[PDB]
C-alpha cells in the first residue's frame, strides 16, 4: 500500500526489526542492565506495537498504553548519552540487517532520521 | 489432517472473514465499537488468529505474539448487545459457505465454537 | 469561582476519605485479594490524587499518569458486581467517616453519585 | 431497590436453586461432574454466590472468600455438554418462579446473566 | 520384561527429549509467554521427572510432587488450541531429534501418541 | 449424621480460627519470619478449607489442592519445637477466642487434641 | 532560634520569598512555558510548603504530598539549563527581597547554596 | 552495670526502641516509602544488632554484617533533610516512650547526641 | 508437663550452660572459634536458646528474633574437629547434673538432640 | 590423587554400596522407610552421588541434577532410630573392604563423612 | 607490567575469565541451579570486580562492598564438594581460554593455585 | 567529524584534556583528602574513557567497567560544594589548555556547559 508501514514490508519486517533490535540489547553492556531483566519480552513487544503504530501500521499500541508519553514511560531510567549512543547501536544494527529490497534507501533514511531525533528527545540524565 | 485443512484452509477462512468484516460495516452496533474507519486491519488479525487456531499457518502469533485475547478485547466495550451484533455477523458469513467445502460436522464445530469465545469476552454491563 | 474540592476542605478531606478507604479494603472479604499485596501504599496514593484531580484540586494525576484510561487501568482485573459493591461498601464507610459540617449534604451526595456511576462503569467480567 | 429484592430475595433464590439443583442430581451428564453423592453443599455455595452477585446477603464471600469461580471450575471438565445441561436445567429451575416474582425484566436479566456466565466456564473440550 | 524407560535408554534420553523440549519453547512466541520466565529450570526438572516416572522409570516425581493432578497444575494457564499445538510442535522436533536405534519405531509411536492424547486432554481455555 | 464441623458452628467458626490466628502469626516474633510475607492471604485461606475439610466441611481442599501431603508441604520450612510451640501459641490463642457456646468443652478438647499432634507431627528439624 | 526556619524568620520570610519567587514566574517567558499553562496559585502552595519543611518548619508538605519524589514530579517537564537558569533568577530575585536583619549573611548564603545546588540536580533534559 | 549497653537496660531496652520506632515509620508518610515493604522485619532487626554493638552490647552485627559502612548502606536511598528530619523524629518518639530509671537523663542525653549526629553524617542529597 | 520444668527448669539449663562455657573458655580448640574474650554474652543466649527450645521462657525469641542457626554459625569454621570438642564439653556439662534432676530417660533425648544438633552445624572442612 | 581413585574407584563403590543396600533389604527398620519393593534404583542412585562427591563421574548431576538432599529425603520420616540404623549397614559394608584398598586414613574420613552426613538428615522426632 | 593484574593483561583478561566462567555455569547442571537466576549480570560483575582488586587492579571492589567477607557472602549457599568441583571445572575452562602469550606459565600457575585453594576454603556443606 | 569526540580531535583531545585534569589533583588541597591515597593512575584511565565514551568516542569505559553509576561510585566519598568547586577548576583549567582551533568555542561550550551540570549533580554531602 501508500502507508510508510505497508511499503516497507508491514508486520513482519518491524518484527524483525524489534526481534533484532532486542538480541543486540541482551549482548550490550550497557542496556543489558537498564532493561528490565524478568520482562524483556512484553517490552519488545510494546516497542514493536509502537513503531508500528507509529509509521501507520495498527493503532493498537494506543488502545492498550494511551497517547505515548514517552517522556514519562523512560522517566524511570537515568538515560544520558551513553545510553542513547547504545539504544542508536543496537538499532542501527537492528535495521542495517533488513536488505534493500524490502527497506527502501529512502524509506531506510527516514527511519533512522526519526530513530535518531527519538532517541535524543529521550536523554534525561546527564549520566 | 487438521481442521483448517479439512474445511479448504485459506480460501474458506478468508471468504468467512471477509464477508463477517464485510458486514460489521453496516451494523450500527458494531460500527459504534470497531476503531472508527478502515476494518481492513481488523478483518486480517482476525482472519489470521482463526486460522492458527484451527490448526492453519502460524502467521497469527508470529505477529501478534502470544493471544491474550481478554486483554486486546479490554479497551471496547462489549456487552451482550455488541456478542449478540457479532454473532448474528458471524453466522450470516458461516452461512455463506456452501456444505460441500463446510460439512455439517465442521460447521457445528466451527459455530460452537464461536459463540462461546464470543460470550467469553462479554467485558461490559453496557 | 469556588472548587468543589475546597468546599469539601481540600487535601486533608480526600486524605481522610482515601486512607479510610484503604484501610476498609485490607478489612475486605472480597477486596483484600484483588489489590497487589506489595502495592498498596501506591495504590492508595494515585486514587488519592485522582479524586483531587477529578474534583478541582491539584492536577498532579494527569502530569504522572495521563489521562485516567480508567477501563484500561482496571483491565488487569476481574471486577463483577461483587467487587463493585464491595468497593462501594468501602467507600460508602469512608465518606460517612467526614463529619458534616466539612462535607455538607449537598456535596457528599454529589460525590456518592459520581463514586457510584463511577464504579458502576468499571464492572468488566461476569465473576 | 437491589435487583435482589425486587425478585423476592432469599425466598425466590432458594426456589429457583434448590429446583436447579434437584434437577441436577436426576441428570446423568450432571451427575457425574459434580461431587458423587450429597449435593447440598454445592446448592448451598451456589445460591450464596446467587444471591450476593444480584445484591443480597455477602454470605458467600464471608465464607468462601473472594470469588475465584475459573478455578474453582478447574478440577471439573466441563466441556459444552455440560455447559448446555447446566443451562437446561437452571431454565427449567426459572420456568417454576411466576411472574409476578419475577417479572418479565428481570428474567431476562437474570437468564442472560447465567447464559454468559456458564459459556465463560467451559474448560474442557470433552 | 525392560520397561519403556529402559528400552528406550534411560534418563539419558528423557533428558534429551526434555531439555530440546525447553530450548525450542524459549523460541516459540506463543509458549515463551506461558512457562513463568523465572522458572524455568525447575520447571524442566519438574517435566523430565514425571516422564520418567510415567515410562516406568524412578517414581522421585510421585515422592515430591505427589499424584500427577496435571488438570489442576496446568489450571494457572489459559491453554487453547494454540497452546496445545506450539507445545506438540516443540515437543514433536525435540523426539524427532532422538535417533531410531535409542527410539524404535514402535517405541517412538507409543510416546508420540501419549503425548498428543496428553496435550489435548490439558486444553482449558476458548482463547 | 451430625458433622463436627456443624457441631462448632461450621464455616464461619473456621474462619474466625483461622484469621485470628493468622493475626497472631503476624505479631509472633519467631513466626513471621517463617511464613513467606507477599503470600499471607492465600496461606489463610488454604489453611482454612483444610481445616473445613479434616473435620467434616467442604471438600474444596481436596479438589483445589490434592490430598494434603503436609509433610511435603511444610518440607520447604524448617521447623523445629521452637516454631511447632509458637505455632501452637498462637492457635491456642485463636482458639480461646471462641465463646463455649459455639464451641463447647468436649469439642474444644478434641480439636485441641489434634491440633497439637498435628503440630508436632510437622516437626522437621532440629533448630 | 535553633531550626533554620525559625532563625530565618519561618512561615513569614517563607511566605515572603515564595511569593515574590513565583510573582516572578508568572511573567517570565522561559519558566510559563513549562510550569501548567494558567493559575500559579498551586505550584506557589506546593514549593512553599516543601521549602518549609526541608528547612526545619512545619510538616505540612508531606502531609498533603507524601514523601518528596523531586525527579519525578519534575519528570514532565523539559528542564534545560535554560529553565534551571531562569529558575535561579527568579529565586535570586526572591531572595534578594528579604532583608539582612531578617535573612543574615549565614543564613542567605546557606538558602542559595542549596538551591543552586538542588535547581542543577533537577536538569532533566537536553532542551 | 559497667557497659552503656548493661547501664540502660540492655537487649530488653535496644529492642523497645527500635520496635517502636519501626512502629513510627509505618505510620510515617515520609519514611514508610523509604524502607523496603517487603524487608522490614529485617531492616528492624540490623538497626538494633547495630545499636546494641555500637553501645558495648553483642558483637553479632559486624560478624553477620561485616563493618557498619553506614554511608554505603545508605547509598541506595536519597536521604535529604527531609528524611533526616523525620528519622530522628520517629527515633526521638522512640527513646522518649522509656522511662528514666530505665534510662536517665544522663545516658537519654549521650544516646540522643549519637543518634542526631550519625543522622546528620548519612544526607546525601538535596531533596 | 514440659521438658523444661521435668528437668528442673531454669535452675538445671543455668548449671548445664555455665558448666559448658566454662569449660569452652579453657578448650583450646573453642578458645579460637568463639569471639576472643568475655564469653559471657555466647553463654547467655545459648542458654536462653536451650530453655526455649526444651519448653521453657521465650526470652531467646525476644532479645534475639526468630532463630538461624546455620546462619549465626556461618561467620566461623566449624569442622569435625570443633563439633567433637564442643560435644565433649556439653557431655562433661551435662554429667555434672544429677540422676534425680535429669533421671536416664531425659538425659538420653537431651544428649541425643545435641549430638543430632552439632553435626548438623559442621560448616567447614577445617 | 582424587579420593574416589586413591579407594580404587568404581570397583569400591559398587563394592560398597552393593553391600549397604543388601543390608537394607534385610533391615526392619530401614525396610519400612525405602520404597516398598525393588531398592535396585536407590542403591544405584546412592552409589552415584558418593562416586560423584568423591571426585569421581558426573553422572549423578547428570542424571539426578543439582543435588537437593534434605528435599529429597523429606517425604520419609527419618529420626534417629533411622539414622541409626543406616549407619549400621554403612559401618558393616565399609568394614567389608580390605585395607591394601581403603587405607586407614581414607576409610576414617569416608566414615567420618557418612556419620556427619547421616546425622545431618535426620528431619523428624520419630 | 607490574601487578600481577597488568602482568596479564588487566580487565581485558579478567573480564574474558569471568565471563567465560559464567557461560559455563550457565550450562553447568549442578551450579545453574546455584547462582540467582535474576541476577547472572551482576554476580559476573563482582566476581570480576572481586579478581581485578584480589590480583592488584583497581580498588572498587572494597569501596561498593566492603572487606570480601567471601565465607559470610557464600553463607546463603549449600556448597559441597559437588559444588566445589563443578565451580573449578567451569573456572579451569575459562582460565584455559586465555593464550599463553597473554597468561604466563608461572602467573597461570599462580592464578590457577589461588583459585582451587579459595573454592576449597568455602566448601560449607556436607551435601 | 560527526561524532563530537571526532570533532574534537578525539583520543588526543581527551587524553591532554584528563592527563591534565589529574595531573592538578594529585597536588590539589581540597581534591588529594578525597581520591583514593596514592597512584591517580587507576582514575585517570577510568575518567578518561568515561568521557571519550559519553562524547560519542569507543565503548572502552562500558567494556571494562559496565554500565556507568556514577553516583554509587562516587557514594564512597563526600563530594560537597568544596569538591564539587576543586574538582571544576581543575577540569576547567586542563580544558582551557586545549587550543581553539582543536576545542571549539561550540564545542568548548557545550562540554564545560555538561561538566558543569554532572558535577552539581554528584555532589552527596553537607560536609
Ligand atoms: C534513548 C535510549 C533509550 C533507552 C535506554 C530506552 C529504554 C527503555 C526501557 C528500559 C523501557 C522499559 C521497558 C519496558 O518495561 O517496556 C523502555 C520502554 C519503551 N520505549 Fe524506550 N529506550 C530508549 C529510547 C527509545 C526510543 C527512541 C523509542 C521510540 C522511538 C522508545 C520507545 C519505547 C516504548 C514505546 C516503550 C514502552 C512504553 C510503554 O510502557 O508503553 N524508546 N525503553
Ligand atoms: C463478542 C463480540 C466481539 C466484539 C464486539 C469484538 C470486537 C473487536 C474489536 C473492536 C477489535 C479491535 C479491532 C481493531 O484492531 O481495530 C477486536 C480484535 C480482535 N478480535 Fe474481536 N470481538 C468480538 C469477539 C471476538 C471473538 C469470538 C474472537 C475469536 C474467537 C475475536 C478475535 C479477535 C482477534 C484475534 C482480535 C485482534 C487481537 C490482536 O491481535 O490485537 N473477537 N475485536
Ligand atoms: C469497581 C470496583 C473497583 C475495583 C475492584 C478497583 C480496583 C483497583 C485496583 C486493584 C487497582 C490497582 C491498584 C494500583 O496498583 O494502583 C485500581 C487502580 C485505580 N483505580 Fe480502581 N477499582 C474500582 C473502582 C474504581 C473507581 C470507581 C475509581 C474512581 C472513581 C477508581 C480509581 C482508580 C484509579 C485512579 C487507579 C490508579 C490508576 C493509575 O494507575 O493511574 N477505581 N483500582
Ligand atoms: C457451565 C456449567 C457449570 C457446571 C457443569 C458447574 C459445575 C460445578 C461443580 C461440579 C462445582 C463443585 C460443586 C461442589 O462443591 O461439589 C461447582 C461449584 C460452583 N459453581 Fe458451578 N458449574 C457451572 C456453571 C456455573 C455458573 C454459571 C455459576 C454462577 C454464575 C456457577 C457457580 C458456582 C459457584 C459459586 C461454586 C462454588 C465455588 C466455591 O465457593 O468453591 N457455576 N460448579
Ligand atoms: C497443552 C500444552 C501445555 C502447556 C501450554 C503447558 C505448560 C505448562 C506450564 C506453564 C507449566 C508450569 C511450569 C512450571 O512447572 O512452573 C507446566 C507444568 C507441567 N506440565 Fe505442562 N503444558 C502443556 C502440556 C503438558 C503435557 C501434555 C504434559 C504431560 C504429558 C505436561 C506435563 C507437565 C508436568 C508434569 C508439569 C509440572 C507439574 C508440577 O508442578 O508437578 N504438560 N506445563
Ligand atoms: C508446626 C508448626 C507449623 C508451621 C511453622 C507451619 C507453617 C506453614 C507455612 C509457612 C506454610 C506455607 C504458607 C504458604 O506459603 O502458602 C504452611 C502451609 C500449610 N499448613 Fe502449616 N505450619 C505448621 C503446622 C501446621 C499444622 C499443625 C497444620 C494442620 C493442623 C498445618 C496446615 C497447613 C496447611 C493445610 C497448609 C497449606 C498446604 C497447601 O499448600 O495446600 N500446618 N504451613
Ligand atoms: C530547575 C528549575 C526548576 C523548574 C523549571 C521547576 C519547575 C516545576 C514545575 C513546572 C512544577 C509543576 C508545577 C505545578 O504543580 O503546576 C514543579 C513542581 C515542584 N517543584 Fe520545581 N522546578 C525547578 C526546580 C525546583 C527546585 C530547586 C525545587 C526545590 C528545592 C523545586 C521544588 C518543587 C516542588 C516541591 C514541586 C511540587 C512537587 C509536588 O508535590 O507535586 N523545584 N517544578
Ligand atoms: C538519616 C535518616 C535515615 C534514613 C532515611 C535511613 C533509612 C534506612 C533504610 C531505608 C535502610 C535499609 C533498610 C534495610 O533493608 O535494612 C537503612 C539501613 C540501616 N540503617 Fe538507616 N536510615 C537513616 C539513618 C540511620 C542512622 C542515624 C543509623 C545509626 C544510628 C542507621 C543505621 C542503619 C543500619 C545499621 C542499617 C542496616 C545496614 C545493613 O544492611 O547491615 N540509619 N536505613
Ligand atoms: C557444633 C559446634 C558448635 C560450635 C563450635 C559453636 C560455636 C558458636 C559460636 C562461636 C557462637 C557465637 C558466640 C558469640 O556470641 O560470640 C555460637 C552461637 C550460638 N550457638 Fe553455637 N556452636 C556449636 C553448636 C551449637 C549447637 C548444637 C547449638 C544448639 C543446639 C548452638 C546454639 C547456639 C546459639 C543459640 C547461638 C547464638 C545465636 C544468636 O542468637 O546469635 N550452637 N555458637
Ligand atoms: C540418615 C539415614 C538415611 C536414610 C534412612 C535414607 C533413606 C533414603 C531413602 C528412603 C531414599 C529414597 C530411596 C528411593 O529412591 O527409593 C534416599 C535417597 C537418597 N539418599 Fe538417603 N538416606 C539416609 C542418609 C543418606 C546419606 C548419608 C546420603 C549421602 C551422604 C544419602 C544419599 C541419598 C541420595 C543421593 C538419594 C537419591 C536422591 C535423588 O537423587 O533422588 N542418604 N535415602
Ligand atoms: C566453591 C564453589 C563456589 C560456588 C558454588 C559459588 C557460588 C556463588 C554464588 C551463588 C554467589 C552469589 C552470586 C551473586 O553475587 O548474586 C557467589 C558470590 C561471589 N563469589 Fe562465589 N562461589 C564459589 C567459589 C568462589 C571462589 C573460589 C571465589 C573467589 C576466588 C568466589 C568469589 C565470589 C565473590 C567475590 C562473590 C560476590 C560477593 C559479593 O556479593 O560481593 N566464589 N558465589
Ligand atoms: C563533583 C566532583 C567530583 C569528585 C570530587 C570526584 C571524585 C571521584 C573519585 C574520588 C573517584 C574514585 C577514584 C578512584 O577510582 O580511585 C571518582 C570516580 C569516577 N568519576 Fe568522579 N568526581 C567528581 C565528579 C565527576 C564527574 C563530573 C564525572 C563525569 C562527568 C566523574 C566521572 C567519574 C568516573 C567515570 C569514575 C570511575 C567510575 C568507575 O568506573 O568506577 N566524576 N570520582
Ligand atoms: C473480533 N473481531
Ligand atoms: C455450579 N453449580
Ligand atoms: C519548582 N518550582
Ligand atoms: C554455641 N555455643
Ligand atoms: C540413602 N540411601
Ligand atoms: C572523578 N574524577
Amino acid at each position: 500500500p501508500k502507508s510508510f508501514y505497508d511499503a516497507v514490508g508491514g508486520a513482519k519486517t518491524f518484527d524483525a526489526i524489534v526481534s533484532r533490535f532486542y538480541a543486540q540489547v541482551a549482548e550490550d553492556e550497557v542496556l543489558r542492565r537498564v532493561y528490565p531483566e524478568d520482562d524483556l519480552a512484553g517490552a519488545e513487544e510494546r516497542l514493536r506495537m509502537f513503531l508500528e503504530q507509529y509509521w501507520g501500521g495498527p493503532r493498537t499500541y494506543s488502545e492498550q498504553r494511551g497517547h505515548p508519553r514517552l517522556r514519562m514511560r523512560h522517566a524511570p531510567f537515568r538515560i544520558s548519552l551513553i545510553e542513547r549512543d547504545a539504544w542508536l547501536r543496537c538499532m542501527h544494527t537492528a535495521v542495517a540487517s533488513i536488505d534493500s529490497e524490502t527497506l527502501d534507501d529512502e524509506h531506510r533514511r527516514e527511519l533512522l532520521d526519526y530513530l535518531e531525533m527519538a532517541a535524543h528527545s529521550l536523554v534525561n540524565s546527564p549520566f
